[PDB]
């Protein structure tokens, strides 16, 4: 009954993004703590399904945090926040999103 942690928005604008449900343990863990070559540290969250984004360019596979798989920027199709990254090219599953957990926020349906 009425539950308050179902649905991830963009914490900038308020755009849908994802759902509880759609988390997807990667390695046996949902949570990822990764740094890009600027040093960014980032939380990641792996999900199975994300809506509202907007990707953008082509896949890289230079400095995957995640083997096998290529990436590309994820922005809230929205405001422009950049909220994470889209993976594929890889097996089990072919494609993810990964999204920093800070950027978005959880809330009822
Ligand atoms: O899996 C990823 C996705 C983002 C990515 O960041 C950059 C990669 C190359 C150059 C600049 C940033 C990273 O390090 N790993
Ligand atoms: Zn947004």
């Amino acid at each position: 009954l009425a539950p308050g942690a179902s649905i991830f928005r963009c914490r900038q604008c308020g755009q849908t993004i994802s759902r509880r449900d759609w988390l997807l343990p990667m390695g046996g863990d949902h949570e990822h703590v990764v740094f890009n070559p600027a040093g960014m540290i980032f939380r990641v969250w792996c999900f199975s399904l994300a809506q509202g984004l907007r990707l953008i360019g082509a896949p890289s596979g230079e400095f995957s945090w995640f083997k096998g798989y290529d990436w590309t920027i994820a922005l809230c199709g929205q405001c422009g926040s950049h909220l994470g990254w889209h993976y594929e090219g890889g097996s089990q599953p072919q494609t993810f999103f990964g999204l920093i957990k800070d950027r978005l926020a959880e809330g009822p349906a």
